[PDB]
């Protein structure tokens, strides 16, 4: 699995509606200081993988009191996890991607879903949201610092 | 070198109440890390790919134009977070010295418009904290090590 975690004063996420037909977006999803997580799945991902992400991204301690001193749990903040398949992206070949190793969407969505019941059960219901799977989406983030934090836990 | 590429609508950066000095519309977002035993072999590559990696789809065809096919914009900002040593409080002991990354940063800069134009490039206040906001195009997300 591949995380790229940004600490953010907010996040506000929209996906594109089906039947539209002569607003194209809409907002489905918002989440005030927090996290956002780019989660990528990786094809031979075990739920070790998943609970590793899942642990790191609702612990480690990334913001002031001392520096880095507390998580997002320890704030009250909230999450937004987003499934991001493109992490996976290849690109050592040709000057374009190839996402080969990235589990494949209908296995990598329930995992997905797993993944996200866990983390309202690790921390709180209120404070876990998410996209629409697999959908466009179009996301405003406000940047805090910034903070990014890269993890592959094929490490 | 490290690289979190995200294509966006568009990212305003400001500094501190808030002060704006960089903008862009269409284009990528590029968060670079710069490792500190990096060569600049690593940020040629980075530069090559943050300019031709194709990002964008012809309606249908995905992965087709890169950002300059459709003469669009990058923000280019400095991230030492990204070699973070997580393994739970982190550790940039692998970063390289701000003095140094500096100046390794401002000449990537230059490549950057050289390669492609001098009003197309965007950066941050080095070193300063910041505030961006950036409204992402899908979203797409793209990592780079050039340790790999």
């Amino acid at each position: 699995m591949r995380v790229v975690i940004q600490r953010v004063k907010g996040a506000i996420l929209s996906v594109r509606k089906e039947n539209i037909g002569e607003k194209e977006l809409e907002i489905i999803s918002e989440i005030k200081n927090g996290l956002i997580c780019f989660l990528g799945i990786h094809k031979n991902d075990t739920w070790e993988d998943a609970l590793y992400i899942i642990r790191k991204c609702l612990n480690l301690r990334l913001w002031n009191n001392k520096t880095w001193d507390k998580n997002v749990k320890d704030l009250n903040y909230e999450l937004l996890i987003v499934s991001q398949f493109t992490l996976f992206g290849n690109t050592k070949k040709g000057n374009k991607p190839d996402f080969h190793l990235a589990k494949e969407p209908n296995e990598a969505l329930i995992f997905y879903n797993k993944i996200i019941d866990e983390f309202k059960k690790q921390y709180n219901d209120d404070k876990i949201k998410i996209g629409k799977f697999g959908n466009y989406m179009n996301i405003d983030v406000t940047n805090d610092g910034p903070v990014t934090i890269y993890i592959d836990t094929h490490d």
